[PDB]
């Protein structure tokens, strides 16, 4: 026996891209509602992998059309992890899209925000207060202690040659995959 | 010609949710084995996107039912990266689910554990041993050195006003996407 | 009415694995072009979830064949985040595959590279230059200052017992999921 088309479905929330070079908001448009009938496999494919879908393959380097048969696809998020967009606008990282600013420079509440860093290089502002393990002689106008080499009165450096210091990884355990977006 | 239904399949490993507010273990139940016949497109959809499936779209903000036609969907992992659950129980981060504790407080060996942080603020306990670049005069009961301003004998602070210091990012390069779970 | 098979598709970019134990390049082979006709649901499944596809389920612990009906599947990227492979070979982390080296030790430009760390432990090389908040007496052959306890002339330690210091998390906010690769 054969697969029934079933009742068609009202596709009311589709989108299309309006830029295929730089991908994402603001260059996305809503598609007016239309009926999808499952006339053929291509229509099923469109219901499974609508425009914007992210697809990942661990090993196949080729464009997905060559091994799926359908869709137009582009590499997506190269060098990036995916973070879930947050509907809570107070999220300071994952709600507001720095790549889609309004005329006042204000980011939209859309997916496609980017950020993060592969390493960090510590600066003095990042260091907590510390003290020497032992007492030393400290210059003090309110002090009570009266004082082969001579000495100088100066702030004592530590790590003066670390300009800059060695960076530290900021990357958690990963594996890379071929990641694609369906663009049309 | 038409797509054959094929031999049906024995779906022996399906699950359903028993809480749609707080999602995940422990509120998941096994479904007794049943036969799936591919009578219509909806049945194909259920084989591709079974309950629990994670779906991601870079650009479409809408609920996937509105552009797929099928399923019930909820945003998932907002503000989070996905980590692969580890079948090796000795993984200290990614095996045991802190959100699903037994009566003794012990986490289950299930997916849905959460953790991680967007930043770190260094504390003194995180700092390695250091020393001054030059010699200074250090108080020492076993010492041999006899000793406009006076001085005081005290531990010398560094960065005393860094209470707290500036935090450091803990986020690696990302892009946000609309991420969903099929809940029914 | 019934779903049409449609015109078949030329699958020119499929791959197969040649090792199911250790997964990935170099043990991947190209499949010569073949025609896929959508004779049955299984053929549709192969177009949606070709070999190498990554599938994620938040809650279902079982092997996907038991709840999809099709494919052979293995857990993938346990304990890992997925990063998009970079077609730009200059990416120092996410382009070149450390798990697939040539005879000179040079990594291939393929997905499957791994790296990253769950924590960092700071070392002295990572620290920026600092100085004491106040002036102290510093040994100086070019100095002009002539100098209950005695003293010693020595470099003053800080945090001498931090051998090693407390590690710091390197994990950004996450949730774990059951992640699988279709291996056949
Ligand atoms: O304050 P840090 O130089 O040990
Ligand atoms: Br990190």
């Amino acid at each position: 026996l054969y697969v029934s088309q079933g009742p068609g479905v009202d596709i009311s929330g589709d989108v299309n891209l309006t830029d295929f070079d730089k991908i994402g908001w603001p260059n996305v448009e809503a598609v007016q509602s239309y009926q999808r009938e499952f006339n053929a496999v291509s229509n099923i494919f469109d219901t499974i992998y609508p425009i914007g879908t992210i697809y990942e393959n661990a090993v196949n380097p080729n464009n997905p059309v060559t091994y799926m048969g359908f869709g137009s696809w582009k590499l997506f998020g190269q060098g990036k992890v995916l973070v879930g967009w947050n509907e809570d606008i107070s999220d300071p990282n994952f709600a507001l899209n720095n790549n889609d600013l309004d005329s006042g420079g204000n980011p939209s509440h859309t997916a496609g925000g980017t950020g993060g860093s592969t390493s960090v290089t510590l600066e003095n502002t990042n260091l907590p207060a510390t003290e020497t393990d032992e007492e030393v002689l400290i210059v003090d106008e309110n002090g009570s202690v009266i004082v082969y080499t001579k000495y100088r009165e100066a702030k004592a450096s530590t790590n003066s040659t670390h300009t800059p210091p060695t960076s530290i990884t900021n990357i958690q355990p990963y594996i890379t995959v071929y990641r694609w977006i369906r663009i049309a």
